[PDB]
Protein backbone atom coordinates (compact mmCIF):
# COMPACT_ATOMS: atom_id res chain seq x y z
CA UNK A 1 0.00 0.00 0.00
CA UNK A 2 3.05 2.22 1.20
CA UNK A 3 6.34 1.68 -1.21
CA UNK A 4 9.36 2.49 0.26
CA UNK A 5 11.79 3.15 -3.06
CA UNK A 6 16.27 4.02 -1.99
CA UNK A 7 17.15 6.11 -4.35
CA UNK A 8 21.10 7.00 -5.30
CA UNK A 9 23.41 8.81 -7.47
CA UNK A 10 24.73 5.87 -9.59
CA UNK A 11 28.20 5.27 -10.83
CA UNK A 12 30.15 3.02 -13.01
CA UNK A 13 32.19 1.84 -10.96
CA UNK A 14 30.28 -1.02 -8.69
CA UNK A 15 30.24 0.44 -5.34
CA UNK A 16 27.27 2.91 -4.99
CA UNK A 17 24.98 -0.08 -6.37
CA UNK A 18 26.22 -2.38 -4.09
CA UNK A 19 25.78 -0.23 -1.66
CA UNK A 20 22.12 0.45 -2.39
CA UNK A 21 21.85 -3.56 -2.65
CA UNK A 22 22.94 -3.75 1.06
CA UNK A 23 21.09 -1.20 2.57
CA UNK A 24 17.84 -2.62 0.49
CA UNK A 25 18.86 -6.11 2.47
CA UNK A 26 19.17 -4.36 5.81
CA UNK A 27 15.88 -2.87 5.94
CA UNK A 28 14.02 -5.96 4.71
CA UNK A 29 15.22 -7.52 8.04
CA UNK A 30 14.11 -5.15 9.91
CA UNK A 31 10.83 -5.84 8.37
CA UNK A 32 9.18 -2.45 8.72
CA UNK A 33 7.41 -1.95 4.74
CA UNK A 34 5.49 -4.09 2.02
CA UNK A 35 7.68 -3.15 -0.41
CA UNK A 36 11.07 -2.15 -0.52
CA UNK A 37 13.03 -0.89 -4.12
CA UNK A 38 16.74 0.98 -4.97
CA UNK A 39 16.92 2.88 -8.13
CA UNK A 40 20.09 4.71 -9.26
CA UNK A 41 19.83 7.97 -10.88
CA UNK A 42 22.60 7.14 -13.70
CA UNK A 43 24.59 4.92 -15.93
CA UNK A 44 23.28 1.72 -13.39
CA UNK A 45 20.25 -0.07 -13.37
CA UNK A 46 17.73 -0.39 -11.81
CA UNK A 47 15.97 3.11 -12.85
CA UNK A 48 14.54 5.61 -10.47
CA UNK A 49 11.54 5.27 -13.14
CA UNK A 50 11.80 1.49 -13.19
CA UNK A 51 11.84 1.55 -9.44
CA UNK A 52 8.66 3.62 -9.10
CA UNK A 53 6.88 1.72 -11.94
CA UNK A 54 8.17 -1.58 -9.73
CA UNK A 55 6.13 -0.46 -6.67
CA UNK A 56 2.97 0.45 -8.29
CA UNK A 57 2.63 -2.90 -10.23
CA UNK A 58 3.29 -4.87 -6.36
CA UNK A 59 0.04 -3.08 -5.40
CA UNK A 60 1.52 0.46 -3.68
CA UNK A 61 -0.40 4.09 -3.72
CA UNK A 62 1.59 5.77 -1.56
CA UNK A 63 5.45 5.85 -2.56
CA UNK A 64 8.21 7.09 -0.13
CA UNK A 65 11.24 8.23 -2.64
CA UNK A 66 14.10 9.17 -0.08
CA UNK A 67 17.36 10.49 -1.41
CA UNK A 68 20.33 8.04 -0.11
CA UNK A 69 23.22 11.30 -0.88
CA UNK A 70 24.53 13.43 1.61
CA UNK A 71 23.67 16.83 0.94
CA UNK A 72 21.25 18.73 -1.80
CA UNK A 73 22.48 18.96 -5.22
CA UNK A 74 21.14 19.13 -8.35
CA UNK A 75 20.31 15.57 -8.61
CA UNK A 76 17.67 16.46 -5.38
CA UNK A 77 16.26 19.77 -6.90
CA UNK A 78 16.31 19.55 -10.52
CA UNK A 79 16.69 15.79 -12.12
CA UNK A 80 14.65 13.68 -9.51
CA UNK A 81 12.35 15.94 -9.36
CA UNK A 82 11.38 16.11 -12.98
CA UNK A 83 11.89 12.33 -13.38
CA UNK A 84 8.95 12.01 -10.87
CA UNK A 85 6.63 14.43 -13.14
CA UNK A 86 7.08 16.59 -9.64
CA UNK A 87 8.49 19.42 -11.68
CA UNK A 88 6.93 20.33 -15.30
CA UNK A 89 9.63 20.89 -17.61
CA UNK A 90 9.88 9.71 -20.65
CA UNK A 91 7.63 8.56 -17.70
CA UNK A 92 4.45 9.64 -15.62
CA UNK A 93 2.97 7.34 -12.97
CA UNK A 94 -0.84 6.89 -13.70
CA UNK A 95 -2.68 7.83 -10.37
CA UNK A 96 -0.65 7.17 -7.12
CA UNK A 97 1.20 9.72 -5.29
CA UNK A 98 4.53 10.49 -4.68
CA UNK A 99 5.75 11.33 -1.58
CA UNK A 100 10.05 12.93 -1.86
CA UNK A 101 11.77 12.64 1.66
CA UNK A 102 14.87 14.99 2.48
CA UNK A 103 18.50 13.64 1.86
CA UNK A 104 20.75 12.66 5.17
CA UNK A 105 22.25 15.49 6.06
CA UNK A 106 24.96 16.15 8.80
CA UNK A 107 23.66 13.66 11.36
CA UNK A 108 25.02 12.75 14.31
CA UNK A 109 25.06 9.17 13.45
CA UNK A 110 27.60 10.14 10.64
CA UNK A 111 29.95 11.91 13.05
CA UNK A 112 29.95 8.63 15.06
CA UNK A 113 30.82 6.76 11.86
CA UNK A 114 33.44 9.40 11.06
CA UNK A 115 35.31 8.69 14.32
CA UNK A 116 34.91 4.85 13.39
CA UNK A 117 36.40 5.20 9.97
CA UNK A 118 39.24 7.40 11.55
CA UNK A 119 40.74 4.65 13.98
CA UNK A 120 40.38 2.33 11.39
CA UNK A 121 37.62 0.55 12.60
CA UNK B 1 50.72 15.56 16.61
CA UNK B 2 48.05 13.85 14.23
CA UNK B 3 45.06 15.55 12.58
CA UNK B 4 41.63 14.85 11.26
CA UNK B 5 41.06 16.30 7.72
CA UNK B 6 37.08 15.50 6.46
CA UNK B 7 37.07 15.72 2.62
CA UNK B 8 33.83 16.22 0.24
CA UNK B 9 32.63 16.30 -2.80
CA UNK B 10 31.37 20.10 -3.28
CA UNK B 11 29.06 21.77 -5.95
CA UNK B 12 28.29 24.38 -7.39
CA UNK B 13 25.45 25.00 -5.12
CA UNK B 14 26.45 25.53 -1.35
CA UNK B 15 24.96 22.86 0.29
CA UNK B 16 27.66 20.37 0.03
CA UNK B 17 30.52 22.36 1.66
CA UNK B 18 27.71 23.55 4.36
CA UNK B 19 27.09 20.11 5.07
CA UNK B 20 31.33 19.60 5.67
CA UNK B 21 31.35 22.51 7.78
CA UNK B 22 28.12 21.51 10.48
CA UNK B 23 30.34 18.07 10.21
CA UNK B 24 33.88 19.15 10.89
CA UNK B 25 32.40 21.67 13.75
CA UNK B 26 30.52 18.42 15.01
CA UNK B 27 33.59 16.29 15.36
CA UNK B 28 35.49 19.11 16.99
CA UNK B 29 32.43 19.57 19.84
CA UNK B 30 33.53 15.58 20.63
CA UNK B 31 37.50 16.62 21.54
CA UNK B 32 39.32 13.49 20.16
CA UNK B 33 41.91 15.14 17.95
CA UNK B 34 44.44 17.75 18.04
CA UNK B 35 43.40 19.05 14.65
CA UNK B 36 40.56 19.44 12.91
CA UNK B 37 40.10 20.67 9.20
CA UNK B 38 38.09 20.31 6.02
CA UNK B 39 38.67 20.45 2.15
CA UNK B 40 36.31 20.39 -0.56
CA UNK B 41 37.52 18.60 -4.15
CA UNK B 42 35.38 20.57 -6.63
CA UNK B 43 34.21 24.31 -6.66
CA UNK B 44 34.27 25.74 -3.54
CA UNK B 45 37.08 26.42 -0.73
CA UNK B 46 38.82 25.35 1.02
CA UNK B 47 40.42 23.01 -1.41
CA UNK B 48 41.60 19.33 0.09
CA UNK B 49 45.64 20.34 -0.31
CA UNK B 50 44.61 23.63 1.41
CA UNK B 51 43.20 21.69 4.35
CA UNK B 52 46.27 19.11 4.37
CA UNK B 53 48.73 22.40 4.84
CA UNK B 54 46.80 23.92 6.87
CA UNK B 55 47.32 20.98 9.20
CA UNK B 56 50.73 20.44 8.85
CA UNK B 57 51.80 24.39 9.43
CA UNK B 58 49.85 23.85 12.48
CA UNK B 59 51.85 20.98 13.81
CA UNK B 60 50.56 17.86 12.74
CA UNK B 61 52.72 14.55 11.74
CA UNK B 62 50.31 11.97 11.40
CA UNK B 63 47.47 13.14 9.28
CA UNK B 64 43.94 11.03 9.27
CA UNK B 65 42.13 11.60 6.19
CA UNK B 66 38.27 10.49 6.38
CA UNK B 67 36.23 10.47 3.18
CA UNK B 68 32.84 11.81 3.73
CA UNK B 69 31.42 9.95 1.05
CA UNK B 70 28.84 7.36 0.87
CA UNK B 71 30.76 4.63 -1.18
CA UNK B 72 33.37 3.97 -2.87
CA UNK B 73 33.83 5.78 -6.40
CA UNK B 74 36.10 7.38 -8.54
CA UNK B 75 36.65 10.53 -5.77
CA UNK B 76 37.54 7.93 -2.89
CA UNK B 77 40.14 5.77 -4.88
CA UNK B 78 41.28 7.90 -7.47
CA UNK B 79 41.00 11.71 -6.91
CA UNK B 80 41.60 11.96 -3.00
CA UNK B 81 44.43 9.54 -3.14
CA UNK B 82 46.10 11.58 -5.44
CA UNK B 83 45.43 14.36 -3.69
CA UNK B 84 47.41 13.46 -0.69
CA UNK B 85 50.44 12.23 -2.90
CA UNK B 86 49.51 8.52 -2.08
CA UNK B 87 49.13 7.22 -6.18
CA UNK B 88 51.93 8.77 -8.39
CA UNK B 89 50.38 11.68 -10.53
CA UNK B 90 51.91 17.13 -3.14
CA UNK B 91 55.15 17.43 -1.45
CA UNK B 92 54.60 16.41 2.30
CA UNK B 93 57.68 16.34 4.35
CA UNK B 94 59.26 13.00 5.02
CA UNK B 95 58.21 13.79 9.16
CA UNK B 96 54.78 13.35 8.09
CA UNK B 97 52.96 10.86 6.71
CA UNK B 98 49.17 10.41 5.85
CA UNK B 99 46.38 8.13 6.77
CA UNK B 100 44.05 7.35 4.61
CA UNK B 101 40.59 5.65 6.04
CA UNK B 102 37.52 3.70 4.86
CA UNK B 103 34.51 5.96 3.37
CA UNK B 104 31.21 5.24 5.35
CA UNK B 105 29.76 2.22 3.34
CA UNK B 106 26.79 0.40 3.94
CA UNK B 107 26.83 1.03 8.02
CA UNK B 108 24.23 -0.30 10.05
CA UNK B 109 23.51 3.30 11.29
CA UNK B 110 23.21 4.43 7.91
CA UNK B 111 19.72 1.80 7.77
CA UNK B 112 18.92 3.38 11.00
CA UNK B 113 19.35 7.07 9.15
CA UNK B 114 17.40 5.62 6.55
CA UNK B 115 14.39 4.73 8.15
CA UNK B 116 14.63 8.48 9.81
CA UNK B 117 14.42 9.86 6.62
CA UNK B 118 11.03 8.04 5.15
CA UNK B 119 8.89 8.82 8.11
CA UNK B 120 9.80 12.91 7.34
CA UNK B 121 11.64 12.75 10.30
Amino acid sequence: MEALVLVGHGSRLPYSKELLVKLAEKVKERNLFPIVEIGLMEFSEPTIPQAVKKAIEQGAKRIIVVPVFLAHGIHTTRDIPRLLGLIEDLEIPEDVEIIYREPIGADDRIVDIIIDRAFGR
